[PDB]
């Protein structure tokens, strides 16, 4: 996507949480990810949070600094960190 698109990443970033979870679950970019259901009938933890980091820092070439990875708590959160590394000029 365009990488700077803050519609674009979130849409996509959505997609790629959907995929940790389980079939039904529902999630936008405001839900509380430790209150969403994962494939292991479980609620999501710091561990799936690290996992989808990491994902997202592939996907996007950005580096998350464990300080910001520590205090995401939703998926907006997410691509508004993206949008913003990507956005930055240097």
């Amino acid at each position: 996507v365009v990488d700077t698109d803050i519609n674009a990443v979130t849409n996509y970033i959505v997609g790629m949480c959907q995929k940790f979870l389980q079939k039904g679950e529902k999630v936008t970019p405001s839900s509380k990810l430790e209150e969403l259901r994962t494939r292991e009938d479980r609620l999501w933890d710091c561990l799936d949070t690290v996992e989808f980091v990491l994902d997202v820092e592939e996907i996007f070439d950005v580096t998350v600094p464990d300080e910001v990875a520590d205090n995401f708590q939703t998926l907006q959160e997410i691509a508004d960190f993206v949008v913003s590394e990507r956005a930055k000029a240097g």
